[PDB]
């Protein structure tokens, strides 16, 4: 068995269907009157999205569970898997059920989370590690290496600063929502001019036309498939968020993924909007991030020090 | 026959692809599969589990997630549980505009598990229900229609009798678990004896080469895989133990299923060893047992009752 922040493999897969052919779980697609057989290295796989088009068989969910594997069924595109006028579920996650995970962060997770000041403070330190990963990988070596972003390093540092002082006003959870919309609004025309690329609106209802808005509706669903890996080696279930719980379902997700969704998707969509990339070329950007910046662990640790940081136990 | 659980729900389905055709959810079974699965309400107090030969859609996925139906994966006759959705725990402060029925058995179970006292209540309760269980299904019908299985009444009173007094005497955990070692092993002589067996050691770690072990290792699975659907369903993870050792994992599967493994699992361990039957013929004679003595129902039951009965909350 290899480790989840060890294995290469994220999957975003549509219109085919995955079954098990002779012991190996293969995607199936149907291109023509031809059928084509992909094989899923499953033990080198931490999660599968599932778009439009897709279908899953019993066989095939017992070899992603033995496997440790997240299956997750999202809309496609950048959708929910089910939108309505409020009613809105991003993705429908089949956690694995037989591969018995530690009780430690457990313990601690459910000994404070009842607590509403608790609840909070955890909201907070994970924002927190937001302004240390944004500042952290907005500036590295990584991406300096691509020309194509340029901006002012003075400006995201009063912007981080700036953020950092509010969260600390902060006394609800509606506060600190009120901040993080102040500082993400100001983050993506950073953003946007760093890359020349003009007026920018953020889409927040996933209607957004222009490749930006596409992009970064496309990486938030490929940074929630990490962040469900996350929560489950872990063993913490999904419902127990601590800031967008009050909303959606499977909040935890969320959360987890604003750990590293600004800090690493949010540049990569702008540059390959830029470079006029389709969604795969764009995929392929943000998956080489989170290897390259260990995303998985980034996520694994911040759960893990928050969780012995409010504990509860003796 | 197709409803595994009275107390939850849920419907076992097999042999079936669940797909949408006309924006309505549909099951196209195999020609032989005499079943009623358009039967089971699209409302979110369902349960699906999908068997064996069985396969889902994303649509029909997003028609379940817009239903509130929770969707697992399961081994074939209900067990064991592969992957499945989560049922969240959703208090005052984490509203979701979801449709899915959320569980209140999470916020009881944690509101009584730090208390060392309230803690021990709950692991004793289980072996009173185990107790009864084993008093019940080791002479009721169904295993008295077994003429290879035949020992005096007397000797499992008794020895039911010196393990309650025992639990009366406890005041630790470890207490509790002294007294089961020495129940269990009693009654594993009492089975053994039952089909003249002659020498048996339970080999831990499954490192038995005889066929009692091997079955035993094998309706252990089973039994643990029952005792995950019963904890799904609830929305209680596995790291909840109440006899267990805090840091063993999956232990709160483990006690669930030490309800009913004893009862119903090691009586059929030993028959199916002495009649020299395979793996498939095994799992066969546990499947009926756990039918026929609603195993799931009584796990599902019990953890009912434990979470009412010591809860803290209002």
């Amino acid at each position: 068995t290899i480790l989840h922040s060890k294995r290469a493999n994220v999957y975003y897969l549509q219109h085919c269907r995955i079954l098990v052919n002779g012991g190996r779980v293969e995607y199936v697609t149907e291109e023509g009157n031809q059928s084509l057989y992909w094989n899923i290295p499953i033990a080198n796989t931490s999660v599968v999205m599932l778009g439009t088009g897709t279908s899953v068989t019993q066989a095939a969910m017992r070899e992603f569970a033995r496997a440790g594997v997240m299956i997750g069924f999202c809309g496609g595109g950048g959708t929910p898997l089910f939108a309505a006028n409020e009613a809105e579920v991003a993705v429908s996650w089949l956690s694995p059920q037989s591969e018995y995970r530690p009780t430690e962060y457990l313990q601690d997770w459910v000994s404070f989370w009842f607590d509403d000041e608790k609840r909070l403070a955890a909201a907070i330190a994970f924002q927190q590690v937001r302004i240390t990963q944004i500042r952290q990988h907005w500036l590295g070596s990584r991406l300096s290496r691509e020309s194509r972003f340029t901006f002012k390093s003075e400006h995201l540092q009063a912007l981080l600063d700036r953020y950092q002082k509010g969260l600390t006003d902060c006394r609800t959870s509606n506060d600190v929502l009120v901040q993080e919309a102040m500082m993400t609004k100001a983050l993506y025309r950073l953003a946007a001019n760093a890359v020349s690329y003009g007026d920018f609106t953020r889409a927040k209802r996933g209607g957004g036309t222009d490749l930006a808005n596409r992009f970064l509706d496309h990486g938030n669903y490929l940074a929630y498939g990490l962040a469900a890996v996350s929560t489950w080696v872990l063993g913490l279930p999904h419902g127990l968020a601590v800031l967008h719980g009050k909303t959606r379902r499977g909040g935890l997700v969320f959360d987890v993924a604003d750990l590293i969704k600004d800090a690493l998707v949010l540049p990569q969509a702008f540059i390959a909007a830029m470079e006029g990339e389709d969604e795969q070329e764009f995929r392929q950007r943000c998956l080489t991030a989170f290897q390259q910046s260990e995303a998985l662990d980034v996520m694994i640790g911040s759960l893990q020090d928050v969780a012995s940081k409010l504990s509860q136990v003796v």
